[PDB]
């Protein structure tokens, strides 16, 4: 074998910077770059298409013997959701449902055209929903001016939704060709965990009133999720049993149906879509016994049989839409590259952030001329999708075709379907991300810094709007590194012996420390927020305070009472008459402070590291420095901390390195003293 | 000497850790340190007495031989130009200046019983003058119901002052108490650098429109000060000449009196006070001349000669002032604990943020009983302090006895006290911080990122309020240590021969690469928001792309066409028939991360490198880790990357070590390939 055989001098910083030569320090200019990127090969003009337009790039690349069957399943349990869970989103967006059956048809395709992810499922979302509704509620109240119908109030409604989307859909394509979207490199795997089961409960508290058969005000904003539960709760008196007891019996229903499918996962040959003879049972039901009068139950009401023409919506108001449409968009693209990358991470391969906005802010801005309203990514049907085995984009596309054979044909079937089978079977499908919940015992006992992230995340995005909610998990998720930092591991270490090994003095009981010496490492970049800390897990652990040792000076002094710059460690002045009588300690001839695991330093840090050196240095003790990485050498000769040149020799390669530098000197100290 | 001669085996992961003992890890429990501390030792209570309250502290530590004059200097200077600012003050917070004179005696001297800072001077302040006159302003309108007197107006408006400045004071003493005021380990130097610049801009366009003589509307909140200079500039017209002219004439007097002082540094004893022949010559003219009625010029007014007994002020509106209180108690307290930083570092002690805090709001609580408004510290009175030669806090005690003494006896002589003069006096005195703005290409040519945080916190602190306008300086502040995170070295570094040390490849001519090695070094901690962007880097820089040489496998051979868990790197299975035909390159055996440099991983840290790992060794490459630390290698065994027992041998303690077990493992390959 190759023993570990080194045979080089001390390499401190002086002595190794004469052996090195600086670099010609080969050009790189800005026009070096300038000129490349636009020599135009095919090569490259072929990558740009693929990067902005994928769907030429995977179709190729699309096979039949293996992906069919699973496309076509995927397909099928897609649009069988989309369609009763796209009509609760539109009835709940105060807008008719043949909206969200225009909603879940045009922006799937146009994303199966320009979206990246291969495993999302594209349609109406429950916030994004909320905020449209609440927006059309504030620019059209409930008792507007226009027997007694609403067909007005309801065109107006649909307007401003139009409005507020297309403004939405814009703003977000300028934000992805603005080279916005680079904020997907945040959003960790628990930050995004925590979001989606936040967006989940807000779709639950959202859609409670809705499964009870009850008509309240609608809250958008802040604490919106509070005040819709105390809405709730507070009108839970007047509530009608029959809505209530069939939605109670097709929850109970799906949840026994979906227990069974994942009983018997090895049996049938692919999960059956039960959501669809949920539905079909429903509004067979309603339409039998005729629940719309004779309890006076909710009803979806009557579904226009239309493909309408492309209309220009109304740019006028976006004067008083921008904050709305600004959140909207923002929520939407959290949303959607939060689904993404989860999926990504469960697969394997990756997306892009930048593509993800471009194509959700341009279907967007297409799809609102077509009477549709804002998009996101539905959390409930990407979920069941990715179960159920899907592996391409076309099964958006089969649950888009499936829409569209309900909207010319089969239209007219669900004018009596309750509005309870919808918030039931809105709930039952999105009961799997509550599954989600077990990260929390995966993250107690495993890295609690992800649990309390976790519970940032879910905390501030629940309790809080989302818009403004993910913007502070965000914050708090980032200075979790801050505060990573300012919480170091401050070990003092030593070495054990014959070796190059220098490790902690409380860690395996052989690492003897060298008497006289003194080793303090930090796993943190030492800049102004911890340098103070630093100095004092230094004067406290090591315990070698220059102050306190001043003061005991002073005392025992009073107690026998009855350019050229000064050196920087002056020698001990003080007798051995006056030494007789001192607080006698190890006397340590050198700390020596290793930079290995430090990053940078800061301006605070420089001034920290230089009146420690002086103080040090005031009472005879000599400082180095081990191990500093060459930015921190330039850092530092950036500041005036080389002003003296009689620093450059307290630097040192290695932890060994200044060991035995401080060896030598001692010895040559000696020998200067007897010869 | 001692030459640096090491003989020791390979020190990889399981060889070193065999050759270590855990600890017996002697018990460091809750309890131990939950009895601690309640002794109540003499010592103890002492230190906590002296801690609380420091004014029994350093008095017993003040000499007569070498304080006194400088001590009575500085008393003077303070206490002269606390008189007219203090006046300019009041009269701005829309309450007579009496309430100035107030909020001029008691708060110092509480301050010198409690405070720290022993440097700082502590009176009224601006931006806290602004918040109590828009908050009485809001309360109680210029036209109000009650010959035609505002003696009512005047009596409300001090009421609601009082009111809000206990609410601040009790808010400020709470958040003390509560061990806030940590954060003052932030505000970096030049981020109260800055804050301090924005703070002197929004005094000097809040008293532009004093100084011009005209009376508008004040603007309290965001974009305060360009809304002020719109209101300025607009009412430029409507304007009157004797007074803007006396204080043109009053501010050249005054700077070329500055001028000529710091001219004539060496040759005067002490610095004159001219600021106190500045206003007496300004009220000797306005009394002589009478420019009161004959222009019409802004008067102080008459002066009360009192010392009003302490009043209880109103509770019952504290409901309606919750966020001004805030916003007021935060100011107060960033801009003290921002000067006695700065004036701390300026001179070399240290200042307490807790202490500090508890000072400030002990003080304005009591002061309020004694009808006094929010304090703060004065920033340009602290600085002239620190220049005449302060020492003590005891200068502010005679400022103090000064301001008693116009109470009782002068304050009848400054009833005609032209309101332009007050104006230019505090502009001339507020000069001396525009010199800070040299700092800027101090920061320019040294430190860039010290440049962008002074920009971004002067930016944000002047165009914004500085209740908000701090704590996103703040924000991103912290922010700039998770960018500097995301742009690492990202250098690849070989070795110079006979050496331990690695240096980069673009460094010094002589830093070999070992054939076949690649060594990837990373100055971050390599979390989630820049683990893609390292795995880039690594493959990137070093030219070895998993994906490109899988993919030029493939084409080659499309070419040449016509638990026990599996090995973690895969042999070349490609026969030279096949072989024959490939983009042939140095075909590195291993490649090495060395791990020095980083202090954390991450969770998604952790699943980039094991599908760095994963990746890496099905295109048949080695990846060995060198030199992690203890608290990687803890964050590594935390997840699921050592469940594989055979990766624990890719850990090696540093980069020679790894290159060394790679050569062994390569020569024992061979001789098992031979032999």
């Amino acid at each position: 074998t190759q023993k570990y055989h080194v045979e080089r001098p001390i390499f401190s910083h002086p002595v190794l910077q004469e052996r090195l030569h600086v670099k010609d320090k080969v050009s790189e200019s800005i026009g070096d770059k300038l000129k490349q990127a636009f020599t135009c090969t095919p090569k490259k003009i072929r990558n740009i298409i693929y990067m902005f337009l994928p769907i030429t790039k995977w179709l190729p690349a699309y096979k039949f013997k293996e992906y069919v069957l699973g496309d076509l399943v995927s397909g099928i349990s897609t649009g069988v959701l989309q369609l009763p869970q796209g009509l609760a989103f539109a009835m709940l967006a105060a807008v008719p449902p043949v909206f969200g059956l225009y909603s879940s048809f045009y922006p799937v395709i146009m994303y199966c055209f320009f979206g990246t992810s291969r495993h999302i499922s594209i349609g109406p979302f429950a916030v994004i929903s909320l905020m449209i509704g609440g927006v059309a509620v504030r620019l059209v109240p409930d008792d507007i001016v226009i027997t007694n119908g609403t067909e007005a109030r309801d065109a107006l409604r649909v307007k401003v939704a139009m409005s507020v989307t297309l403004l939405s859909g814009i703003i977000q394509f300028c934000l992805g060709v603005c080279r916005f979207g680079f904020v997907a490199i945040y959003l960790t795997e628990p930050l995004v965990r925590g979001f989606t089961t936040a967006a989940a409960v807000h779709v639950f508290t959202s859609m409670l009133k809705y499964l009870f058969g009850v008509k309240t005000k609608r809250y958008s904003g802040i604490f919106s999720v509070v005040y819709s539960t105390v809405a709730v709760l507070q009108n839970v008196k007047n509530l009608n049993v029959c809505s209530l007891g069939v939605g109670l019996m097709v929850f109970g229903l799906l949840l026994g149906g979906k227990e069974f499918n994942e009983r018997f996962k090895e049996k049938l040959p692919a999960p059956i879509p039960l959501e669809f003879f949920a539905v079909v049972m429903g509004t067979g039901i309603s339409a039998g016994f005729n629940l719309h009068e004779s309890y006076s139950v909710d009803v979806v009401g009557t579904l226009p049989l239309g493909l309408l023409p492309p209309a220009n919506p109304d740019t006028s108001l976006f004067h008083l839409v921008y904050v709305d449409a600004i959140a909207i968009a923002i929520v939407g693209f959290s949303v959607t590259i939060s689904m993404a990358k989860t999926l990504a991470n469960k697969h394997g391969y990756q997306v892009d952030g930048n593509q993800e906005l471009i194509a959700l802010g341009i279907c967007n801005s297409i799809g609102s001329l077509f009477q549709t309203f804002s998009i996101s990514c539905s959390l409930s049907r990407s979920l069941v999708q990715e179960g159920t085995g899907g592996k391409t984009q076309l099964a958006g596309c089969l649950a888009s075709l499936m829409i569209l054979l309900v909207i010319l044909a089969t239209g007219f079937l669900f004018e009596s379907l309750p509005q309870a089978v919808l918030s039931a079977i809105v709930i039952v499908n999105l009961k799997g991300m509550f599954m989600q919940f077990s990260d929390l015992p995966f993250f107690w006992r495993t890295s609690k810094i992800e649990l309390t992230i976790w519970l940032t995340t879910f905390v501030s995005s629940l309790f809080l709007g989302l818009d403004y909610g993910l913007i502070t998990a965000v914050i708090i998720a980032l200075l979790t590194v801050i505060y990573r930092t300012q919480s170091p591991s401050y070990k003092v270490l030593g070495q054990l012996p014959d070796t190059d090994v220098y490790i902690d003095i409380d860690a395996y009981e052989e690492v003897k420390e060298i008497p006289g010496i003194k080793i303090f490492q930090i796993n943190a970049p030492i800049y102004y927020a911890n340098s103070d800390l630093y100095s004092n897990a230094l004067k406290r652990k090591t315990g070698v305070n220059p102050a306190l040792i001043m003061g005991a000076r002073r005392k025992a002094m009073r107690k026998y009472a009855k350019v050229k710059y000064p050196p920087i460690v002056i020698k001990t002045t003080f007798p051995e008459e006056l030494q007789r009588f001192m607080p006698q300690t190890e006397n340590v001839h050198t700390i020596i402070l290793d930079f290995t695991q430090v990053n940078f330093i800061d301006s605070v840090g420089v001034k920290t590291l230089a009146v420690m050196v002086k103080e040090y240095g005031d009472v005879g003790i000599y400082v180095y420095l081990a191990g500093c990485s060459p930015q921190v050498v330039n850092d530092l000769t950036r500041n005036r901390f080389f002003e003296n040149p009689a620093l450059k020799e307290l630097l040192f390669h290695s932890i060994h390195d200044a060991v035995l530098g401080s060896h030598v000197r001692e010895a040559m100290a000696e020998q200067e003293a007897s010869a």
